[PDB]
């Protein structure tokens, strides 16, 4: 296993691509630019299929990748209160009015939450408040055999620590994005160039 990485252009060179799964998307978010930007838009709704994939209560979409086995690392700019980014499971209960069908809210996802006044860390109904942020662009980081998902606040070339979360990893995780909030908006930054 190599040196953990410690500068933004060490980060990048684990750099993965992330679009949004238009099939999980719940129908009062609204993606746009290939499916690299989401946004609440209630009362607005989308006429997406029904489909077994589709979350009906949440306010959540997940990605099309899932992350097994290598380090990963991605960008996204966030705006407004009640937005959460993180990692889940495939068997996220889609249709489930409970707690445990959120991302914050059971033992196989992980989040990174800001309500407005601060960022707060959650596994399992379990939250920490945190000092670091805001910031509008976060680097996740998920290094899948060192069972590590850390959150970072990024301006220009700088990095900052929010949150790093031990994680048990087993399955295939994919990133998951939670919108709770009406013009809540999460754009996944093209690192290509
Ligand atoms: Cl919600």
């Amino acid at each position: 296993s190599k040196p953990e990485p410690s500068t933004r252009e060490q980060f990048l060179q684990y750099a993965y691509d992330i679009t949004f799964d238009p099939d999980t998307a719940h129908k009062y978010l609204r993606l746009q630019e290939e499916n690299r930007k989401v946004t609440n838009t209630t009362p607005w709704e989308h006429p997406y299929p029904d489909l077994p994939s589709r979350f009906l209560h949440w306010r959540q979409v997940l990605s099309q990748q899932s992350l097994y086995l290598h380090r990963y690392y991605f960008e996204v700019e966030i705006f407004g209160a009640g937005t959460y980014v993180g990692l889940t499971c495939k068997g996220i209960d889609r249709k489930g009015e409970e707690r445990n069908s959120c991302i914050s809210g059971n033992n196989f996802s992980w989040s990174l939450q800001w309500n407005g006044k601060e960022f707060t860390a959650w596994y399992s109904d379990m939250e920490t408040p945190l000092k670091a942020g805001p910031f509008r662009r976060l680097g996740v980081y998920i290094d899948f055999p060192g069972g590590i998902l850390s959150f970072y606040g990024v301006e220009y070339d700088t990095m900052t620590l929010v949150h790093k979360f031990a994680c048990k990893f087993s399955e295939p995780v994919y990133a998951a994005f939670w919108l709770s909030k009406k013009e809540n908006a999460i754009r996944i930054v093209d690192l290509g160039e």
